[PDB]
């Protein structure tokens, strides 16, 4: 049948392609940017807001907001921008000929959801919609039924346990604490070199040096120990106009706060006890399989030396006989597309739609009882 | 000829097999699981009742639930449905092409009896069809004829004595205390530890904790007196997901119950009171080879040194000058349904079957004419 | 003689004062907060834990912890820290020249016990103690000898038939859901209006907004057909900062998980079922009696409604010709702290106490001998 | 006993005085001043450099630099320069006989403050030695232990929230936005009546201006339609020389860059955006007292009418319910001296002065251990 | 459509023509003359002043003074005899048929604007006028819309960098120092060889020494040790008497007072530091563009080896990895009024003009509101 149009809405980046393929085809970063100058060359494109990849080229000239926050939209006239942007521009299909899948975060308010499938079916007339959660579609793509993801993204972390094909929906958690949070801190702690970053597009340097140089030790205290003895921990970067800074201490003090909220001034858990107390709150002849298949998914997971931490950790809080195993796959950070585009393809699934003619029906609160 | 299917219905397990053979082909517990989460993954095999081993293994995400209760059948549908696994995944075997040997524990409900023959003649196409008792297919097991049986399982506690191949109907009694209860027993004093099951998934841990680590004593009093002194008594498990327990007093304490049925709040006299109740009951030219003949079977009589307590209680029960020996012969778990095998293969057998020609001419009530 | 102090430890509050009085006197929260900053000016005092009712005033920098969970001490440090502020600055009394009255709930481990009457006999040195059942000293408030008392506080729900004086104990029942449970289901639905509370001074928040919004509907289905029709259903309140939420269905959504445990993902039943249960496992000559005397103790059952569901739930559930009464007092907060100064006040439980000889004669295991 | 030196060192004037006053003794204005011209007169007393107020009475012939900027040393010759002045030129007292107390502004890097403990002491070889914060002085000063303290000189802007003297370190804020880019931009926008200033002394001029002429308006957008209506808004000023300037619009135009940062092209939020940003980042607990107690400190928080457009404007951002009140006391122009003055003669401080012997044990990092 | 005047307005001289020309018409020097002795020869034309080329030719008789200074007119009545001049007998064009086009130098006073719009509208009954920056039409002729522009004439010196078309009007910066001061500086560093030049025809042939023998060092410190060493720095001019003068370091010496103002006795920065701290005030982000389109616009740019000097200084204060490009087009002299006749013949541009009905509605302001 027709194909499917597969677009995966995070807070920091979109991505977008057509089902059935390997990797998506458009990635670019959910911004809206405005000039805060004048223009005064007469003859010149004159433009009211620049989305995606050609608002982060001119970022000298422009602000820069996100109309994401925590997985939920702020600003749906900038998103409404974002998906224009995404289906006119990007992918080049017209919405009214496909079905759209759309992805989300666990346990979000409704009205998200509702205004979500309203504007689909209002705005862009698509004939068909439906709205899955990011976890799940990481598990179909690791092609198993039984595992534990942890999913981190630019806004939410979230671990979703299932078990042969069924959900355990009393044992999801979720934590406010992403990479946007460690890039705040990273330009925070960057102050103590002598480095000041304030402005909406230094931001974006600040998360470029975090992509660069950041990495996870094995052993907090004793790397805090290992570094000041030595200078083989120093690492240079060069900024867009030639200048030459130096980091210490920061490459490894900066990802820390995934397992110590508290350097964020956050009363709450790392990830590995959340990951713990999720499996803790599944029943007891379950707990030996989730153990075996904890799955890493998003960009926040991407930082070198992640998996051994995490592995020791669990292995500290659990029973010396079980035996813990987390899986990173590569190509991780497009895990819940590829998840999204596998599922949208199956022929079992063709019957789950919601379709305009439901929509007409009963208005935009059927998406709580079709997707759930 | 013709061969007979033999199928023991038991409160907690199902026996099952073909007439001739030296052990039954199927043992399974007797269980209906009901999935209590919804399932997600698209493309899994959704079916709406577990039964059997396969309830045993995805335990973690069903319900629990016994169709029999004392030896008396609390939900047909679902005894159907066991029956229909037992036939056709079991057994593999057309029930259209053999008669059906089925079993029962004495003083139950006429309903009872009349509802499995209307079943087994309605539902399943049997040509023929005949109920016996429990303890009398144990005798014949037992190759004489002349003896007390004292039968055990997990519902029902019952003696029948029988005298040179006649039976003594006065002289039955039946005990509602079996090793469900002293399961419910051991779960409500594993309390005193620190240790808390409540659900239908770990009362089936708590009853493998029972069956591998209870034992019987030989005197109660001075056991509960020399075991406060030392800690050779306490043993260690391993639950399913790697945490480590350690039991005492209950190892014993659990199925002393069996003699003390007060510990349970129970008016009721113990399993040797019973048996020698049921002794005395019969003619005083009797009672001598009664004594010298007292058969143990079921699973409840596989604890260590029940032999021992319960000639010991028996001997200072009797006088003097009589000579008690309990016999307990290995596979005393089957020798219900390796005596049903033996009774329905004699060639003196063939002509009390129940037809399908009676049934049809005087409907499910001929069971108390045929069979007693 | 001298008045002895009773002291009610329960999950989430504790109750103390002196025997003779129709109130207690100090009603306070029990936890304890340690401070997540630094202090910084110099003059101020530098408390290491805070306890009790200041904990509540300045929440705002401490992170609070419960040292009893479901009625069981996990961390007797704390207990050790809540027992001397109580002694010490609530009531201003000396314990080593004053019996002390303590509390416990049934099917409790006996390490809780027994530690218990260690500290009480070597750190505070009291001359006499004793530890008695809540439900028992909530009748001896009721005035009567025969009834069923249904307890629920923070932490346990139990039920404990008693006939003309006479324990039933083989009938006792235990449930591990309570206002907390409830508290927490409440913080996790109040996720689809879009309000997010997790940290422990939170939790102080959405306790109270149970507390002055929540009540129990009649008929749950109606209820909910009801309430989407209009919008008379919905609340205001006011949080400490100035902003307003607003509530729905969750008003009688959050205490129905009293009635189906499943909206909380647990397997087991609810209140009415286990009330009932509990008086089926009584003696038919008796259950008319307790059918007349359903006695409802703490601060769980002080929801609006709550008799006439339980009535008609258990109407529903006996036969037809019982006549079913459920008494709800006033003051039913304090019915164990009643119960506990009548019993402590009697001239015949002068003889009952555990002195101070017979601890150093055989040390803190004679709580098992005197106390049951 | 031996009283305490407290040098409060600003970018724009030291304060400077002994520890028990109640103001203090010597305020002179930052800034070395070189000749440029050559002297030809012999007989005249030859100096390389003059300091303070010298530099300022004949800086006709002068060249002018300041040593600090945006609270950051940029060298380090002229600061020994102005403290070899200030402790042996207006205070004449010897250093080695003296604790001194210093101040600095929150989230400055760390090498400065080492320069400032190494120069005190093996420089001027002072006993002890102390570094603070400036906005927690100001709070000393104020005589509470509560509330949020908006800080603004000439260099940096800052806030500082404090709740029961207790800090929280993840919620301050600085902006690097003062009077001295006020003057600047005062400066820029004079040119349109037609004055031009460009040097050194020309800018202490344009300084002077400001501060005996600007103010601030309660309504932007009202007041410049209300001024060119008429022109009443309209003052003169005497230069030097005795020509005579006019000045209009620029008097509101001048401060209202505090709250429009933009005026000056940088993406920066206005101080009450900030000070409300800076109360949000705590917990919901705390900000209803924050609300009530907003301390203002500092040379340019003396603008006439800033209280008032700052309660406007937070009461505009903040919950209808809340009640805000800024309070701006009088000589809050030193309260930073002040605040420093009391907390060097408390006697629970007498502790935490950093000695000779532990810098000769450690060096110039126990700054970073014994100060925050 | 009709074509229009484009009338460049400097400081030294008027440049004129008409839009679509690839170079200005009339190129005459901005000077008014009036006689300074008694006309006696009966039968000569009596005329009071004299204007432009005529003035040159006769000024031995005659007193030379300029009506502009700095960029701001500082006698409208001779500025109206230069624009008379210019428009009747120059172009002969009359205004009332043409729109106007003049240009102004960036941060001058507003009555300079205001003024000349009357003067246009009032006294030459224009049809349509405008007032553009002359940095931003020297930028409209190069061809880019990205770069920082250095237009340096007679009066005012000034940088204008442009990004991408959009101005940044915070980091234009102003330097009152042009070709009129060097010529001062020449004349009066003349006196050290014993020439003496004081009246203003002397002062106009000192300018064409200065644009005849003066070049720009790449490194002055050696020039002057080099030329120190020979004579092969001496030229020879022979003045309008027949005289003949030698000059040698005073080639170099005087357009040396660009790079270092204090020669003068002006506490200013040299145009090499005025650019890079025009670039500094741009952001990060697109200072890289910047440093590669430096250009260079005006007569005073004319000096032999002058990019050589600016790249070496640039280089020395940038960071090593940029690249710095300074592009001297040849006929930078015209390239404002060739920006300014690109500008005035764009089809967009047409809805930009100032018409008289908005004048005669709002006045002369109008020119604040149409013009930036
Ligand atoms: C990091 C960048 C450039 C850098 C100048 C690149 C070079 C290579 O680093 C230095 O030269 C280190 C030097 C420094 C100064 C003193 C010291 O003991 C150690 C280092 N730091 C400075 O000059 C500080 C002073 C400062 C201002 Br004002 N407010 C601040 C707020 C917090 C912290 C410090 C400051 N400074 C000018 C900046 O941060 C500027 C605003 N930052 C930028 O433009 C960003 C976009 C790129
Ligand atoms: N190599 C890397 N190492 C560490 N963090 C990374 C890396 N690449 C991307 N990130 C972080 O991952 C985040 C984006 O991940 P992504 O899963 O695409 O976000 P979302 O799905 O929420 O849009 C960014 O905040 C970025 O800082
Ligand atoms: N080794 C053992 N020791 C003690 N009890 C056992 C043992 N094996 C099984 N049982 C008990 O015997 C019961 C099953 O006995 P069985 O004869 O199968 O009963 P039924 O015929 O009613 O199914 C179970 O309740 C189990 O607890
Ligand atoms: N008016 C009320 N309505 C509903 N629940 C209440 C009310 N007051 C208190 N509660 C709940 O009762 C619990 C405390 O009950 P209580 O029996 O005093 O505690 P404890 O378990 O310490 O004895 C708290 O969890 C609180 O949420
Ligand atoms: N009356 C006034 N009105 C407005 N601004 C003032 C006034 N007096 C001083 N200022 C400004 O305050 C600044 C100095 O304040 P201060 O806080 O003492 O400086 P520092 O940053 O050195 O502590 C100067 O920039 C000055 O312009
Ligand atoms: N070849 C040259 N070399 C150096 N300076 C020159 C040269 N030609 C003209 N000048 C200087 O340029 C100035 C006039 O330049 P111009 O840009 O036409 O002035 P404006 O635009 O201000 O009228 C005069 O002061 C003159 O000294
Ligand atoms: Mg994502
Ligand atoms: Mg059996
Ligand atoms: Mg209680
Ligand atoms: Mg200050
Ligand atoms: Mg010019």
């Amino acid at each position: 049948d027709v194909q499917a149009l597969v677009v995966d809405n995070g807070s920091g980046n979109v991505k977008a392609g057509v089902a059935g393929d390997d990797a998506p085809r458009s990635v670019f970063p959910s911004i809206v940017g405005r000039p805060k100058n004048p223009g005064i060359m007469v003859g010149m494109e004159e433009k009211d807001a620049f989305v995606g990849d050609e608002a982060q080229t001119k970022r000298g000239i422009l602000t820069l907001k996100y109309p994401i926050e925590h997985g939920i939209v702020t600003n749906w006239d900038d998103m409404e921008k974002i998906w224009h942007h995404t289906f006119y521009n990007e992918l080049r299909a017209a919405p009214e000929e496909h079905p759209v899948l759309l992805t989300e975060a666990p346990l979000n308010p409704k009205g998200n959801r509702e205004r979500m499938t309203q504007i689909m079916f209002e705005s862009f007339n698509v004939p068909a919609m439906y709205v899955a959660i990011q976890a799940v579609l990481s598990l179909y793509s690791s092609g198993r039924t039984t595992g534990i993801v942890l999913d981190s993204g630019d806004g939410v972390s979230h671990t979703v346990p299932i078990y042969e094909g069924y959900a355990l929906p009393h044992a999801i958690m979720r934590l406010d604490l992403a990479g946007r949070d460690l890039t705040e801190y990273l330009m925070k702690i960057l102050h103590e070199r002598g480095y000041g970053f304030s402005t909406s597009a230094e931001k974006e340097i600040v998360r470029d040096i975090k992509e660069k140089l950041c990495y996870i030790a094995l052993n907090f205290d004793e790397e805090m120990k290992t570094s000041e003895q030595s200078s083989d921990i120093e690492k240079s970067y060069e900024l867009p106009d030639g200048n030459i800074i130096t980091v210490g201490n920061e490459r490894f003090r900066c990802p820390e706060a995934l397992f110590q909220p508290s350097f964020l001034g956050k009363e709450a858990a790392g990830i590995h006890t959340t990951t713990f107390n999720s499996i803790k709150k599944c029943d007891v002849d379950i707990r030996k399989d989730l153990y075996g298949n904890i799955v890493l998914s998003g960009g926040t997971t991407m930082y070198e030396g992640i998996g051994e931490r995490l592995t020791r950790d669990i292995t500290t809080l659990a029973p010396s006989t079980m035996k813990i195993k987390v899986v990173a796959p590569p190509e991780r950070k497009y895990s819940v597309w590829i998840g999204g585009s596998i599922l949208s393809s199956l022929s079992t699934f063709q019957q789950m739609w919601i379709t305009k003619e439901e929509y007409d029906e009963s208005g935009p609160s059927i998406v709580h009882r079709k997707c759930f």
